[PDB]
RNA sequence: CUGGU
RNA sequence: CUGGU
C-alpha cells in the first residue's frame, strides 16, 4: 500500500446503477479485486419467455485471477441469485476464493448451488458475522454493519482503503422494532463519518420519498387485526425473501388457532432454510396443502406466491388457470402483503379483479397498511447523510429519478458533497483522495436465462419477437426454377395490407422473373424481393412487416 | 304508459361496465329506446398497433328505429369519442334522431363529425342546459343536473320512468370550488330521493378512495406554486380533456409574465373549440412553438401531451425520439399535471426517466399535489347514497373491485339497498316496481381501430401476434413434387428449439413424402407435417411456436 | 381514465 | 423490488 497522485481506487458497477435489481460492484486498487454481490433482475417491460436477467460479467472473466474475495450483503435474489450461473462463467464446477456471507446468506446460496448440479464444497464459503470485520488481500478491510431490511441478516460495509474510507448502506432501511429484535448497528458508521468519509454509497431506492418507512412491528399489528377479522380461509401473498413478513403472518395465523400451509416453491425454498437455521419460529408447523383441505375455513391459512400477479403463481392459478385442491371458494380472505411494482401493477388488477369476482375480500395497501417497502425514505436517509457527511456521493439502488433526488437530498444538507455522480452498469470510477470521476466504461450489459438455460433468448430473438407483435408478418414463398411460383401468406397483418397480399405475389414474380434471367443466386434473389416489398407497404399502410422472402431452387 | 306485472324498464350496457371506459348505456320500456353517451376506451394491456376501441353496438343496429334519442353527459373521449364510428353503422352517413348535448359537449361532437368525412347538420344535434328537463318518446321524462367533474358543461341524469325513478349521478365529484365557478347541483337528487330513488347508477371511480377528492381551485394553486418557483422554461402535460386543468396552468403562466404555446393535436382540438365557445379564458393568446422559440426560458410555457408516456406523444418525442424545435434543455421544468393509469405506470416511469437524465426538474404527484382525480371519493359518494337511498343500486363506471367496494360502501349505509348488481357489458337487466335482476345478454363486445380504419385489427390479428412474441414462429416449407425439397426457418425462437431445426426437416420430409406415395391433396399433407412437429418441440423445449407449413406444388 | 414525427 | 401446472 501507498499513496499520492498515482494510488487510486476504481469503482465498477456491473449491475444495480440505473436500475434496482442484479446488483454486482466491482472495487478494485492495484492488481486485487474484491466483488460486492453477484444479483439478479427480474423482467416484464416488454421481454416474453425470459424468466431472470443475470449481469454481463466478462471484466470478471477476464480478470478472474486479480479476485480476492466476494462479499454478499444478503441472501435476497437480487444479491445472490445470478452467483449459480455468474460463479461458473468465471471460476468453473469450483473455485478456493473466499465467498462470505451471513448464516442464511450462505445458507440460501448452499440450497441455490446445490439444485444447479454443484456442491456447497466445491467453492469456499466463509461465513461471517453481520457485523465482522474481514481482510480481503492487502489493500481492503471491510467492516460490515447490521442494517435493518426485509431479510434477516443484511448488512452495510465500511470499505477501509489505502487511500480513504468508502461507506456502503446496502439494502437498509432505520427500524427501530424489526421483527428478529436485531436493529440497525450505526456505532462503525457514526465512526466512519468521525474519521471522515471519501465516498458514500447509498441505497437510492426511496430518495423520492418523504417522512420514515413504516416499522415491520406496524405491518404485523396490520397483519393481525385484518388476520383475526377475517371470517373463513386466510390467504397471504408477499415476497419470498420477505422471511419476516413471513414471521409477521405465523404469528398472527397462531394468534388466532390458524395452521399455515406453504404453496409456492419460490416460498417453499426461502422458507425450508430460514426454519432450519432458527430464522423462522413456528409453534406448531407448516402443513401440507392436502393435510390443511378436511380442517374448517377459520382454521386455514395458505402462504402462497404471486403478490405481483405472476402468470404461473399460486395466487394467479387461483384466480385464473386453476389449482389442484386450491379454489378461490366465496367468503375467502386474500392479503396481497406487498405493493404491485412499476410495470406489474395491472398484472396485480387483473388477479385483484380476478379474485373479488370470485366471492373473495381482498385487502391490499394503501387500504390496509399491510406492506411497507425494505428501504429507507428521506428521514433516514438524511440521517445516514449527516452521519457520514461524505466528501464525494454514488446514489446507488435507484433509477435515475431516484439517484437525481438523493443527489438534491445531498446537496440540501448542511455540509453538501463535493460531487455527486449518477452511476451507471459498466461505467469505471476513479477515486483518489481528493478526486472523484468517470473514466472508461467495461463491456456491459445482461444475459436472458429461463428454464431451459442461459442465453436460450438473445437480444436478437427479443428484437424481432417486437416487430411480429407491433407491426406482423409476411411469408413470401419464391420458387427460382424454370417454372416460378411465388405464395404470399400472413399471420397478425392489417387488414388493410392483408387486401394488398395479391399485389405482393406479383410484386415478388417480377423480381424473382428478373433473378432468373440474370442468373443471379438465391441470396440476390431474395433482396430482388425484399426491398421492394418493404417500400410498397410502407407507403401503402404505414407499418413496417416482418418480410419473411424463402427462395427455394 | 302503464303499470303492474308486465311494465318493466330494460337496462342494457354496451360498455363501461367491469371498466372505465367506452361509456354507453341502454335504456329500454316497451317499444321506445333512449342511448346515454357514445364512449371510446384506449388500449395499452397486451394489445399492439390498436389506436382506439370502440363498443359493439349489434342491439343498436338491430333496434335502430325504436331509437327515440341519444342523449349526452359530457364532452371527453370515453363518452362522446365513439360516436363518429358507432353513428354511421346504426344510421348512416345521416340521421333525424335527437343528439342531446351540452354547448361544449356538441361543440366538441361537432369538431370530431366534421373530421371523419361527415356534416354536423347531417346529424340532428339539440344543444341543452347541463340542468334540463327533455322529454324522450312517450315513457322517458330526463332531468339533467350539473355534476362538477374534469371537463365542464358534465351531468347526471334523473331518468323518471312509469315504473319508477333512476338517478345516473354520470362522471362526477363534489368539488367545492370548480375553476369556472359552476358547482355540482343537488336539488334534482335530493327532490328525487324525498319522491323515493328505484335505482341509483354512480360512478365507482374512487369507491376504494376514503376521504374526500381535492378541489381543481386547490390543484390550481399548487400548480401557481410549482410555476413561480421554475427557473427557465416550462413544459405542462395534462388529458386533452381537462379544460378546468388546462385553464389553472394558463393562469400561473399568465400571473408570472409567461406566454402558453400548445403542442399535441389532442390537446389543440379541445382547446381550440373551448377557447371559441367562451369555456377558456386567455388574456393574451395561445402562441405557436415557432413564435415561442425565440422568447427568454422563464417566459415560455409549453402545455403539451404525453402525461401517460405514450409513444407518438409531445413529451415523449421530447425525451426520446425527437422533436423540430422542442429539444429538452437541461434546467427545464417538467410537471405531469396527471397520474399514471393502471397498465401506462412503466411508460410514464422511463419517460420520467429519461427526462430527469437530460438535467430537467420532473415534477408530478404523491410529491407535490399537481394531480386530482375527476371523480368522488368515499365521502362524496356516502354523501350521494344518502341524498338517494335507492331501492336498488348499480355500480358503473369502474372495473369488478371498484363495484364491490361501492356495494359494500352502500350496504354500511343507515337504509341500505333491497339489492345490488355487479354491471356487466352486453347483460339485460329487467326492472319492475320492486324487481331488479339480470334476464338475458345480447351481442357485445369490442371493435379496433387504428389510423388505416375500424375493424382494421381483429381478435385473430393479435392473438396470434401473442403466439410470435410469447413463443416464436417456425417456419416449413414443403414441396410437393417427384422431388421433394424442406426448408425450415425461423424468427424469435429459443436456441434450444433453434439447435432442433435440422430435426425439422427431417420430421416434414417423412410427411411430404407419404404425402405424395397416397396422393394426398397439398390441404391435407400440411396437417401431416403441422401436428407431428407442433407436439416434438413441445416435448423437446416446452414451448408452442407458431408453426407455419408452407406447401406448394 | 389516456394518443396521433 | 418480483416467479417456476
Ligand atoms: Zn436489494
Ligand atoms: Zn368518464
Amino acid at each position: 500500500s501507498q499513496g499520492g497522485p498515482q494510488d487510486h481506487v476504481e469503482i465498477i458497477p456491473l449491475g444495480g446503477m440505473g436500475e434496482i435489481g442484479k446488483n454486482i460492484t466491482v472495487f478494485r486498487f492495484r492488481d486485487e479485486i474484491f466483488v460486492l454481490d453477484g444479483g439478479l433482475a427480474f423482467p416484464e417491460e416488454g421481454m416474453p419467455g425470459v424468466d431472470l436477467l443475470i449481469p454481463r460479467v466478462d471484466y470478471l472473466i477476464e480478470h478472474r485471477h486479480k479476485i480476492k474475495a466476494w462479499v454478499l450483503t444478503h441472501g435476497a435474489e437480487d444479491h445472490i441469485g445470478g452467483l449459480p450461473f455468474l460463479l461458473p462463467m468465471i471460476f468453473g464446477k469450483e473455485s478456493p476464493v473466499p465467498i462470505y456471507g451471513a448464516r442464511l446468506t450462505l445458507g440460501l446460496l448452499r440450497g441455490k448451488l446445490e439444485e444447479f448440479g454443484l456442491r456447497p464444497g466445491a467453492f469456499n464459503l466463509k461465513e461471517i458475522s453481520p457485523d465482522d470485520r474481514i481482510q480481503v488481500g492487502r489493500y481492503f478491510t471491510l467492516d460490515l454493519f447490521r442494517m435493518t431490511h426485509s431479510i434477516p441478516d443484511n448488512s452495510g460495509v465500511v470499505i477501509r482503503t489505502p487511500i480513504g474510507t468508502i461507506v456502503h448502506t446496502g439494502d437498509f432501511k432505520l427500524d427501530p422494532t424489526p421483527i428478529d429484535g436485531k436493529v440497525s448497528h450505526l456505532a462503525k458508521v457514526a465512526q466512519a463519518g468521525a474519521e471522515g468519509v471519501l465516498l458514500l454509497i447509498a441505497d437510492a431506492t426511496n430518495a423520492e420519498r418523504p417522512g420514515y418507512t413504516p416499522s415491520e412491528m406496524e405491518i404485523a399489528k396490520e397483519l393481525d387485526r385484518v388476520i383475526g377479522r377475517a371470517p373463513g380461509r386466510v390467504f397471504v401473498t408477499t415476497f419470498a425473501s420477505h422471511i419476516h413478513r413471513i414471521q409477521s403472518v405465523i404469528w398472527a395465523a397462531e394468534k388466532y388457532g390458524r395452521k399455515v400451509a406453504m404453496e409456492g416453491r419460490s416460498m417453499l425454498k426461502f422458507s425450508r432454510i430460514a426454519l432450519e437455521l432458527g430464522y423462522l419460529k413456528v409453534k406448531d408447523r407448516l402443513y401440507t396443502l392436502e393435510e390443511v383441505k378436511d380442517l374448517p375455513d377459520h382454521q386455514v391459512l395458505i402462504l402462497a406466491t404471486g403478490s405481483q400477479g405472476q402468470p404461473m403463481s399460486v395466487l394467479h392459478r387461483l384466480a385464473f388457470e386453476g389449482h389442484a385442491k386450491m379454489a378461490i371458494k366465496p367468503g375467502d380472505t386474500v392479503i396481497l402483503s406487498s405493493s404491485p411494482i412499476p410495470g406489474n401493477e395491472e398484472a396485480v388488477n387483473r388477479v385483484i379483479n380476478r379474485l373479488y369476482a370470485l366471492g373473495a375480500y381482498v385487502l391490499y395497501p394503501p387500504t390496509y397498511k399491510v406492506h411497507a417497502s425494505g428501504h429507507a425514505s428521506q428521514e433516514e436517509l438524511k440521517l445516514i447523510l449527516n452521519l457520514t457527511t461524505p466528501r464525494f456521493f454514488l446514489p446507488w439502488h435507484g433509477e435515475v429519478r431516484h439517484q437525481m433526488n438523493f443527489k438534491w437530498l445531498a446537496e440540501s444538507m448542511s455540509r453538501p458533497p463535493e460531487k455527486t455522480l449518477i452511476g451507471e452498469n459498466g461505467a469505471v470510477y476513479r477515486l483518489t483522495r481528493e478526486t472523484f470521476e468517470k473514466v472508461g466504461e467495461v463491456p456491459h450489459g445482461v444475459l436472458y436465462v429461463d428454464g431451459l438455460g442461459v442465453g436460450d433468448i438473445t437480444e436478437e430473438i427479443l428484437a424481432d419477437r417486437r416487430h411480429m407483435a407491433e407491426e406482423g408478418l409476411v411469408v413470401i414463398t419464391a420458387l427460382a426454377g424454370e417454372d416460378p411460383v411465388v405464395e404470399v401468406v400472413s399471420r397478425g397483418f392489417v387488414k388493410a395490407g392483408e387486401r394488398l397480399l395479391g399485389e405482393v405475389r406479383r410484386m415478388a414474380l417480377e423480381a424473382l422473373k428478373n433473378g432468373v434471367r440474370e442468373k443471379k443466386p438465391l441470396e440476390r434473389i431474395r433482396d430482388d424481393i425484399y426491398y421492394p416489398v418493404k417500400k410498397f407497404l410502407k407507403k401503402a399502410t404505414g407499418r413496417d412487416p416482418m418480410i419473411l422472402p424463402v427462395v427455394i431452387e
